[PDB]
């Protein structure tokens, strides 16, 4: 609907994670354990975070690229609300981690990355799938060239299937207004919403996504 | 050199991972920590796992796709000597990887999956990675067909970019024969090469590997 506020947890270890998740649980809508922390950490920060944190969204980002029906369920037994499944995972793959999430109240977000095309997007809006993660692309990052048509169009394409995209990649207020009329779930930032002043800027985020939803 | 046996631990806890590793590491010469393992337990399962075996080559298998400099060091950092990135990472997160690597004496492996091409896969090479896994492919297995001609067509032609794979996907000694002449790093099994039976299946896949190579 309105897009939400979400903050990636990118630590490495569980006690400065739970200390930034219990610094930003009043002024942000979804706390997600990145695939740092998952790794560092494993199942166990998911666990600690969805006792600590009961009421927030709650993002496992394992970016599956295969051996889904069962990281799946860790995930979500784990107390994630919402997994992260590579782009580049095989469909049967998707359906599988797709499956567990229908069955335990959760749900499937795409990692868009790699070779992606729209077909397999609409693969994933035929499975019943509506969130994938659309990254600032690499190139333009790296070329310092900002958000591109190229970029827009293609977030504008996905929306016209029915995918409701979480936007990350530098995300800041005055670049809010770039995606007008854009099915969005989320915006995402780490730590940029973390600590002394993430909570200005997450009064600011809001303050741009109200004018534009 | 010939191909080595590599076991895939997909534990969903430590205590049965570390039990594991413990009764097959004799007859094992890599010992992988699988991406199911590594989320379950984390990188304490890879230090565990190192210094419980501190001669076997330790594999972390992350898949990793983005946040190459951050995840490559953590594993390494841990114990591993190889690292598994994804094929759809983007080439700049995979060069991030092999400077890690290269700086603490690792290695990178390319997981294949997703939308890959040959391009994708000189690009890898240019950068000095010559290792990646290759598993069977998911349409042949869910359609009750085994290797088929067009996988093993793809593997020769990885081969002939200078590409050592390691094979896996229901590798069985029956079919060992099929990978003759293709550069082959590991053949990789998972709890077949584990429990009673272990020790045996490893014999009968060295016994078929000694057939067919170097």
């Amino acid at each position: 609907t309105k897009p939400m506020i979400q903050i990636a947890l990118d630590q490495t270890n569980l006690t400065d994670a739970v200390a930034v998740a219990s610094n930003v649980a009043s002024y942000v809508d979804v706390i997600e354990v990145g695939t740092i922390l998952a790794f560092a950490e494993g199942m166990k920060a998911v666990s600690t975070l969805r006792h600590n944190h009961p009421n927030h969204i709650l993002v496992c980002d394992m970016k599956t690229t295969d051996g889904g029906a069962i990281l799946s369920r860790m995930a979500f037994e784990a107390g994630a609300d919402w997994i992260t499944v590579s782009a580049a995972a095989h469909i049967a793959t998707i359906a599988a981690c797709k499956k567990v999430a229908d069955e335990l109240n959760g749900e499937i977000q795409i990692e868009i990355y790699g070779n992606w095309t729209m077909q397999d997007a609409k693969a994933w809006v035929d499975l019943g799938i509506t969130q994938a993660i659309y990254h600032r692309s690499r190139d333009a990052e790296l070329a310092g060239i900002g958000w591109t048509t190229d970029d827009l169009d293609k977030m504008r394409q996905l929306s016209a299937l029915g995918i409701e995209l979480s936007i990350t990649g530098g995300i800041v207020p005055e670049d809010i207004y770039l995606f007008e009329g854009i099915k969005t779930k989320t915006f995402i930032a780490g730590r940029a919403l973390a600590g002394a002043e993430g909570q200005q800027t997450a009064a600011a985020l809001r303050e741009q996504i109200d004018r534009f939803w």
